[PDB]
């Protein structure tokens, strides 16, 4: 068995050229899309997964949505096999986060 989710590609490297810096968005841009009931970032072919919200500065605390570049080849592989190619490139760009039509391989299970 090989676990493709093992995070074997650390960002900020030659092996993974994706920016290793987790990104913070105060509010979700229309170029962002949700996949697998999660929120995902597509940036120049780089796929980012949200780790959650982050607070910085206290009273008022600033809370931003944090997206960390996926270190797991399987998420990128999902892109390269044209399953994210089929969904991440829809115009949308309407006043809300874009919803992806793909939701994983669920035609064996409900």
């Amino acid at each position: 068995y090989i676990n493709p989710l093992d995070g074997t590609y650390p960002p900020g490297t030659e092996q993974n050229p994706a920016n290793p810096n987790p990104s913070l968005e105060e509010s979700h841009p229309l170029n962002t899309f949700m996949f697998q009931n999660n929120r995902f970032r597509n940036r120049q072919g780089a796929l980012t997964v949200y780790t959650g919200t982050v607070t910085q500065g206290t009273d008022p605390v600033k809370t931003y949505y944090q997206y960390t570049p996926v270190s797991s080849k399987a998420m990128y592989d999902a892109y390269w096999n044209g399953k994210f190619r089929d969904c991440a490139f829809h115009s949308g760009f309407n006043e809300d986060l874009f919803v992806c039509e793909y939701q994983g391989h669920h035609h064996h299970h409900h």
